[PDB]
């Protein structure tokens, strides 16, 4: 009866392994940060000096 | 799922490019300094010499 209990000890592995890829994929997903796009250039309104 | 993740990180990197091609291109601008124009020529009051 050795087949018979094998081949089940195998399917229950197969599935824990899959649904613990999907977490591990979803959790890397979502987790990129990226950056913002500085404004246009500010405009001068003067540019001077003193002592 | 190879292809679902290449996309996203593709996707991101384009936008990132666009928005630093914005603030370059703005920066270049009203970056020109010019020239004035002389006024009209000086009247002449005299014109003399001496030792």
């Amino acid at each position: 009866v050795s087949p018979v209990i094998a081949t089940l000890l195998l399917i229950l592995i197969a599935v824990a392994a899959a649904v613990l890829l999907y977490t591990w994929v979803s959790g890397l997903s979502a987790n990129v940060a990226g950056t913002q796009v500085t404004g246009k250039s500010l405009t001068l309104i003067q540019a001077t000096w003193a002592r």
